[PDB]
């Protein structure tokens, strides 16, 4: 349905946008009033990004110290952070050679680390540090506003830390922490039942702005970065990882698994997929029933491949439609964003646009541009999702192979 | 004895203001120093408002998720919201067309909507989003000072039902905020325990700097609008609204309720007059007890149609005591928080006078001021609390001849 | 280890500080460089002050709301706070007639209680109010930067007073903090395993910066503030306070200490001594074994004499060192917070220099010149906690006598 509804919102977008502009004339001022529906769920999605990063990187942190199962644990935990660290410097790479949307630097890097231990967790909610070479030459810093994504990150992931390791006597600050995580995702549910309304409004005042065709070739080459980002990963990289630890031939694994990633082109959803996906690895490619009952099912909300790849591109993207180049300082907080919005999102495909609010405000960028993504974003999500389900079939290879000691001794 | 204790401190303030001003000289800089214990009281009561108003708001929107009886409790509740916003109404136009005290406008209404949804929530704490039409015109927005009462209160609305529909999984995030509640609501106990010293010191500072007779015909007409709308609303407005669905003669309604009036004189308290007003609705008027036992015990804590209009009238009398008109945008911000003081005071006398900060702040109207309010607030609350319980009198005819098919069918 | 581990960071500072300046020129841009990890570790210590300061106060208070048994518990509470307020009395009044480091009044003691009592809870923790006499003269207010620690532990010790009385009810705030004291205080162990690295390169800032040799002659006269401090604390206070209510000559029960003072500088930990100075309290001076078992378990972590006049010293040392005075509306502020420093700690050794950026920070001092405190910490941390369970050991005394009739009913 809600696929239904923002093609609906794109295309009736794009009817008012062409009806508005070529039959009056608005001034500076009602162009400003004709975008304000789109206006409100701009910030209706920066008002629940900080409720949602504290409350799923304290629970998303603290069910992984639970869920580690010793050693075939870690090693899916840690095989899912690699792929997706690879995954996103690939996205960023590829965005910045090709560059789609054109036409000091120690101060820079240790701004970042600054920034990861804020001076004040109540300012870290609406404020980032910011310093200055000045004058032989002096520091200064600022603190500037803007919600600092990285300090926030940093210390729930230090403190859902802490809380796993103490049990019983912080188990009602994980009771806490989780029906707040339930709650903000229900209330992200109800401002994405306001989307196709805010969208609608948001497109349309794009419609109504542009005199070129030059923003719609700039938008063909984002989805050629992104398809081709996602057709890299999945047959150049993916492949290589299992060839790398597994020596036995990665495409005829592939090839076991294309009942599974045609499923993932129709349902769209790599959660809902686990069903044909559990049966597609053991009935072909002969895994193991033990390692695929723990790598699938916390890899269809964790292993997040095509959607970090993706972020990292749109928001690389939107900094070059407006014109930056964000340095290198930026380019560590995309990179660092994009990867923790696995645990930043608690597995629901409703939060892929307010993730890519989190991205976009880690760095400072306009959120208003969101709407070119979310415009073209239902053709490339049928593809982040067939990605998304490779790395955690990959996966189930690559851990099985790692762990050939536990699986001798467990029996 | 809390009117006694403030009756007492409005006393001696009069007495200490007109022999210390008579019998002294005091520059600009004594005068601040005077008023110093009453500053105290003002930036205590400051403080309370920003964890009042988010556990009062998420717990009793919680607790209608759990008292709707079906259809019986839900008109219940939807008759005590439209009494309220029509006695807040015809208080705002009673004392615009009055006007005691004195002697864009879409960019205001825009205004209203984006501080309902902040861009962040702890800034909303202390920050309201102010917009600026400039330069064939530009649109800048600022970020102002001063708490945000309106994005507090929707967001904990929306936070409040979603707990409420989360049940198991929800109920520590109850549990936490029924705590704090509770203690919030015992810190403003505390308060109101300082509050006859901070009013001695406030009054006795407006004393000494009157040199006219003309604030206390100010006063005076000030009393003469909520005595006028209070009248308004108990003779003209809700027997109407009881012989629109009832046509069975209001006034007979209303006579068989004189006892339940007269104690509401002599005790002052709409909770504690509930068992005369339980029996004085079924012996005489003969309405069923199955409508009574629930519209009753909900509506005198709920239902305050005296107290908004009270406070709606108060706060545009400050606001034309210190010269200002609010325009539009600032109405309504009148007509929302004082319509959800209802709520954001858990059923506690206690909380007037922080309920009329919380109306005061919403605006950005000077909260020293209310003490002009509170001098002549032990006349006008006896009249209050009479208006309190008429609601609930005719809340019981109400909703008895509108869930005529839940009583044939409860049996 | 840790003692051993911050004794290497200073003489591997003073060596590196000592390799670098007369062997290589570095510009004020290298110097600021080369103190980043220090600097990285004076944001790690604010951080965490704003959730140690909150947890600590409403555990601390609502645990003494528990523990207090009757008038037994009531006599060894307040005997711990005046001892600790006249060492703090004492500290301050030592280094402002020595002055070590060197070479209106009205308006900031009101400062001073409206800083107590804030405005708003979230700006409480980064901002604070500060008036300024103007123009015949005007009072105006500005709300300048830094955590105003006074109106956060009023408010926290209110707020934990309320729910120690509420039981049953506040029961899951209590389960809730207490979860949260222990958090926070194991990422503060987690910080001071980053200190060593951190006072190692903030040591070797400073070595690289001076050219004199007056900083040393300065911190020498800090160490003789706090040793005469010490002495003067356990030698003429602490045994006149124990003459004056118990007639029993003080030196004979300081003699009969003796073997708990001497493990009190080897182990130097005044809750690691307890099992030996319960027996010497009993088999030597006779005292009841039912004060023993209430006072000395709640005193070792509690009572912490040395360890305020120290702060207390230390503040104002620092103060001094950065050329300033701080009138007395800021010495009023370090008596308060190195006072109250005895609960916002909760019982850790860890902390002692976590405490010391909490009375640092409530002033408004430079933080950074903490290292000149830790560099001759370990001197003087063995002399602090014999003076520490000095105060215990003549508790028990005190409160026995003032108890007499508590033990001839009990019975």
């Amino acid at each position: 349905w809600v696929l239904l509804s923002t093609v609906a919102a794109v295309v009736l977008g794009i009817t008012t946008g062409v009806l508005v502009r070529e039959h009056s004339n608005l001034s500076t001022l009602e162009k400003f009033y004709f975008a304000f529906p789109g206006e409100i769920l701009m910030r209706m999605l920066k008002l629940i990004i900080l409720p949602l990063i504290i409350s799923s990187m304290i629970t998303g942190v603290a069910a992984l110290d639970s869920n580690v199962s010793g050693k075939i644990g870690l090693r899916a935990v840690v095989y899912y952070f690699c792929t997706t660290l690879i995954a996103v410097i690939l996205g960023i790479v590829l965005v910045v050679s090709i560059k789609p949307g054109v036409t000091s630097t120690v101060d820079a890097m240790l701004d970042l680390i600054r920034n990861m231990f804020p001076e004040n967790l109540v300012q870290a909610c609406f404020q980032q540090y910011k310093t200055k070479r000045e004058e032989e030459y002096k520091i200064v810093g600022m603190y500037s506003d803007g919600i600092n994504v990285l300090g926030l990150i940093v210390f729930c992931l230090v403190f859902g830390l802490v809380i796993g390791k103490m049990g019983e006597k912080g188990q009602i600050l994980v009771d806490f922490f989780n029906a707040l995580s339930d709650a903000t995702m229900k209330i992200v549910q109800i401002i994405m039942c306001y989307m196709p309304l805010g969208i609608l409004f948001l497109i349309a005042g794009k419609i109504i702005e542009v005199e070129d065709w030059e923003i719609f070739r700039k938008l063909g080459l984002y989805m050629a970065t992104v398809l081709t980002g996602l057709a890299i990963h999945s047959i150049v990289i993916l492949p290589l990882i299992y060839f790398i630890v597994v020596r036995k031939n990665p495409f005829r694994f592939a090839m076991g698994m294309a009942q599974a990633l045609l499923t993932a082109l129709m349902i769209s959803s790599s959660s809902a997929t686990l069903p044909v996906t559990f049966r597609c690895a053991e009935e072909n490619n002969q895994v193991d029933k033990r390692i695929t009952r723990f790598v699938l099912p916390v890899g269809a909300t964790i292993n997040m491949d095509g959607t970090a790849l993706y972020e990292a591109v749109a928001a690389v993207f939107i900094a070059q439609l407006n014109d930056l180049d964000l340095g290198i300082g930026q380019i560590i907080t995309i990179s660092i964003t994009a990867t923790s919005a696995s645990i930043g999102a608690a597995g629901v495909p409703q939060a892929g646009l307010v993730t890519m609010v989190i991205v976009l405000s880690a760095v400072g960028l306009p959120a208003e541009d969101v709407t070119l993504i979310i415009a073209v974003d239902w053709l490339l999500d049928r593809f982040r999702t067939m990605v998304n389900v490779l790395g955690d079939a990959f996966g189930t290879g690559i851990v099985e192979k790692l762990s050939k000691k536990e699986l001798e001794q467990m029996d």
